[PDB]
């Protein structure tokens, strides 16, 4: 149901995603978790191109082993809380069997032009 | 002495900075609250390179209202809580009045090399 | 005749310890959006330029920190399109040089326009 | 050498379309794994330095597109070299880039 592991993307690490004390910098696992997080939605009939749509009000990650060039990693998704308009989603950072880092976004839907929480879509009320 | 201002960095966003949906993409917070802290730690007189210093063990955004290029934007960093090896830093940025976001981060000093904790320096001890 | 002067990120370096190659171009990319911004030109509008040709000469590596200075300029007029030139000087020493040729088109319409005057002006 | 991948919709700009610079992180990175399987890595004392590079844009990419890279050697000097990167999305040239490296 809902705090099943819905998505699963493997990837590979650019060497230029590295700073310059030799291991991927810490905005990248937000970027790799905002294109697993899309990957799903995409999975969802949920699109960025609509009227309304999501946008992330928080996002955290706790880095519990750091990741060097070359690295093959995969991405584990859960989505937990349900609000209203809020939701909390989950990211399992993996390099091999070891797990390397913790990500969690807070995502509210909204209408773009408006800029007002407006609330959550029937589709992922479904995953109950 | 802790919790008060201890950096203010003013700048301009960049245009490539914007995701597909004319806003300030959401990595690149982290990129502003990392150089800014960079930049607080030069203020220490502590560098990047030397044999010991910062790494990032947790970090967070709150994102309250959406950036549009162009925007000057400032970034107020303090220290808040200071444990042996670890530290707190909070970011508060602003688009002139109103606030764009809250950024949270962690940050462990270790020995590079061999992977260790390793204690506070002193300079960061002075602010308590 | 356009001069943006910026510091350099820490995260703007790759493992190596220099900024990264494709960076210059970012800089490049946003002294020209910043310059056409002040001439009114916007990125928002329906119609707007797009990089056909860019490159970039490597003459010194840069490293953090460094206060860089971009010197841009329209050096050669099309009718649709045109070349510029972009610099970039740490203080006394020229680190690198960018040139792009950019040309006016439709996003919508996928479509060729003439130059504005304003840009003419740039002479 | 063939490197195919897969385009990020971060790498998109404000326009519907990836950013110019990531065209250049693509062959940097297609060059840096080529390298890998020839055992020569930036590691070392020595390496080669990218002293010149650009790029010609012929037709947009757009998410979500697979992209081969065809990288090859093009032009020996002494010290210098010329390397080819053609992004083709399936059939169709999407961009090119030359890069002028020393050692
Ligand atoms: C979404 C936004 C407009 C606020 O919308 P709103 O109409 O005022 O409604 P809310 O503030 O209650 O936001 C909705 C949810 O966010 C949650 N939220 C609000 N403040 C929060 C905070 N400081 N920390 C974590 N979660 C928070 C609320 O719990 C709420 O949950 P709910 O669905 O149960 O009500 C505001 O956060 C925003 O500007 N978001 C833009 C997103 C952004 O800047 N970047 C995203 C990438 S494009
Ligand atoms: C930082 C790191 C080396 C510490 O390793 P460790 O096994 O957790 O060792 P410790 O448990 O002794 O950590 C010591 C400090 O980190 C804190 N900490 C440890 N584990 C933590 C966790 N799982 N979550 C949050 N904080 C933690 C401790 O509170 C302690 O702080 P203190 O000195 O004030 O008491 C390790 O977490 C790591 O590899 N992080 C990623 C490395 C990196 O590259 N970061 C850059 C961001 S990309």
């Amino acid at each position: 149901e809902i705090n099943k592991i819905i998505h699963k993307k493997t990837f590979d690490i650019a060497w230029g995603d590295m700073d310059a004390l030799g291991h991927v910098n810490n905005a990248r696992y937000f970027d790799y978790f905002q294109e697993a997080r899309i990957d799903w939605l995409r999975e969802l009939d949920i699109k960025m191109t609509g009227q309304t749509g999501p946008v992330v009000i928080h996002v955290a990650c706790t880095f519990l082993k750091p990741i060097v060039y070359p690295a093959t990693v995969t991405i584990h998704s859960k989505v937990n809380s349900l609000g209203n308009s809020s939701m909390i989603m989950d990211h399992d950072l993996y390099q091999e069997e070891t797990l390397m880092a913790q990500g969690v976004s807070k995502i509210v839907w909204i209408d773009y032009t408006q800029n007002k929480s407006v609330p959550l879509p029937d589709i992922i009320r479904n995953l109950v």
